[PDB]
């Protein structure tokens, strides 16, 4: 919804038009679209972190559980 997206500090680097540090979200969905795994991929930079996609910043690992996080990737692809 947005209050997982703060307590945690996603935001931080991220925001659905604010183009910041990190990819804006809504940016994040456009890249992926129809994709078999947009969930597991994305979750998947998001309880590891890495960097190549948008550019050299090494972007740093997050604590959150696949459950959560499964919800951060079908929630910023439903975001334009
Ligand atoms: C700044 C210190 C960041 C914080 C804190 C978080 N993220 Fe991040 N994220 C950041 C960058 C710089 C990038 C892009 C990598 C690069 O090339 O520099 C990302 C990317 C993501 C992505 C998309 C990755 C992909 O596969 O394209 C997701 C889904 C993402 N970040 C999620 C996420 C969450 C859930 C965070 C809170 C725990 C979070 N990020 C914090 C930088 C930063």
């Amino acid at each position: 919804n947005e209050q997982l997206a703060k307590q945690k500090g996603c935001m931080a680097c991220h925001d659905l038009k604010a183009k910041k540090v990190g990819p804006a979200y809504a940016d994040v969905a456009k890249k992926y679209a129809g994709r078999k795994d947009a969930v597991d991929y994305l979750a998947g930079k998001i309880k590891k972190g890495g960097s190549g996609v948008w550019g050299s910043v090494p972007m740093p690992p997050q604590n959150v559980t696949d459950a959560e996080a499964k919800q951060l990737a079908q929630w910023i692809l439903s975001i334009k």
